[PDB]
């Protein structure tokens, strides 16, 4: 009759905070990778998470961006979640990659902070102003580059106003996906941004989803790549 | 009467491989950190693990080096384990760091592959040639730099033959520790290199230990920094 499975810490938090609304963002992505002839195998991994605040000329509101970057296997990824008046910061990025020459899949997780671990912004404030800002304005921007790879160039130049129950039917998240086709052969993507306690609520206006290629596949394959890939991850101090 | 506590996977492996000798290296290190006035807070983490093989002019033997590097909080660390004729590759490096301006501790784990996860070199080969090579020749080299920080410069130039039971009494590991005192205010270090199954053996010639500052402290504090520090780690694919 009810299908949820959560930690005690999650259930206790949600039972106790039913009038609040916290957003939770989760991304899983599979990137098909290929290398230039010059690429040498490397276990190197670079991870970063940065939050930025930009004044909006039009408004009293700020633009809040959380940007997760990861670089491994000759490919660099950028995931940016951007809101107006609403900040949803990332707390985790994890990469799964094969260090070799061959074509392979690079796996990316990005997540925002679980409200039970540390409390995020309460979007119920001001009559649910934050919720509306997310539904109307939130942007996701994904970029996948191929640095610092050098590819073969032929010799010449010299480089020697209605509210909706979206728990049932999620709205589409607004996202762009920019890739460099020299090193990126495919992308599968599943992304969701929703009330972190949506499991303990009958209905909710705050549920957004994005998909590219076989989202369901990556959502599952990504839990099973530790056996055959390098894994690296950055987890932000709970508290900052 | 017997005080060991290990996973079933470890106990089953060691019971089954009592005639083999596998080495296991583990390092825990605490680095006192300080920043230049220009340093801006950063969650960035860079990790790498590289294995190298250098021909020795004198010998038929090769020099095998495993090098773990990590960079975070304005400090870059290098841990290199070097053997002659013996390769003991790293499979894991983990960093715990505070991204802020303030002085803080950076925590480093480096470990080599657990033989139960994947089999490493059997040092029992050739009459225990490998064991002797480790006891006699193994080198550990630790370097801690402060890049890419720029520090205040006064304006002028412009930058605008006996076998021993060492299970009881470990031999000293031969190590160097090079630090840049501009960004490094202290070092506490515990390091051990020993028969990975030494728990299941009455005696063993293969046990080496290194200590600097309060080794015992760091060995313990490092298990409890997740609560108040960024954590990042690189774990190599079991299999390569
Ligand atoms: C991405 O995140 C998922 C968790 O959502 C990770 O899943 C764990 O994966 C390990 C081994 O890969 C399993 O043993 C665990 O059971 C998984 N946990 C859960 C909750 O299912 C996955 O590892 C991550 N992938 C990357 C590349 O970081
Ligand atoms: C270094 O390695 C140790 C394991 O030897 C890590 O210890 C775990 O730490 C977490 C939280 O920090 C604890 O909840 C676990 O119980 C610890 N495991 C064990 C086996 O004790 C420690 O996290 C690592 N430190 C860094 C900076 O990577
Ligand atoms: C990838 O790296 C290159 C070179 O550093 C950089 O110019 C490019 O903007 C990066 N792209 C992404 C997606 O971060
Ligand atoms: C730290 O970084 C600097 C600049 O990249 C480099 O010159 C130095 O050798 C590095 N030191 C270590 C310990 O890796």
């Amino acid at each position: 009759e009810s299908q949820r499975s959560n930690s005690e810490e999650k259930a206790n938090f949600c039972s106790t905070h039913n009038d609040e609304v916290y957003a939770r963002f989760r991304l899983q992505m599979r990137v098909g990778v290929r290398h230039s002839p010059l690429y040498t195998p490397s276990n190197m991994c670079m991870l970063d998470i940065e939050d930025s605040v930009e004044d909006i000329e039009e408004s009293t509101e700020k633009e809040y961006a959380s940007t997760a970057t990861g670089e491994a296997a000759g490919v660099n990824v950028s995931v940016a979640l951007v809101g107006e008046g609403v900040s949803i910061p990332f707390s985790y990025i994890g990469l799964g990659f094969n260090p070799s020459l061959e074509d392979s899949y690079l796996y990316v997780n990005v997540s925002s902070r679980a409200p039970w671990v540390k409390q995020t912004s309460d979007l119920s404030a001001n009559g649910g102003w934050g919720i509306k800002q997310v539904l109307e304005k939130e942007l996701l921007a994904i970029q996948i580059g191929c640095d610092n790879q050098k590819f073969p160039e032929e010799p010449t130049t010299t480089p020697p106003g209605a509210s909706v129950d979206r728990k049932r039917n999620p709205a589409d998240i607004d996202f762009s996906l920019l890739v460099d086709p020299r090193c990126v052969t495919s992308v599968d993507l599943h992304v969701e941004l929703r009330d972190a306690c949506i499991d303990y609520k009958q209905e909710s206006p705050l549920s957004l989803k994005g998909k590219y290629g076989d989202g369901e596949l990556v959502k599952k394959e990504i839990k099973d790549v530790g056996k055959n890939h390098n894994m690296c991850s950055l987890n932000l101090n709970p508290g900052n």
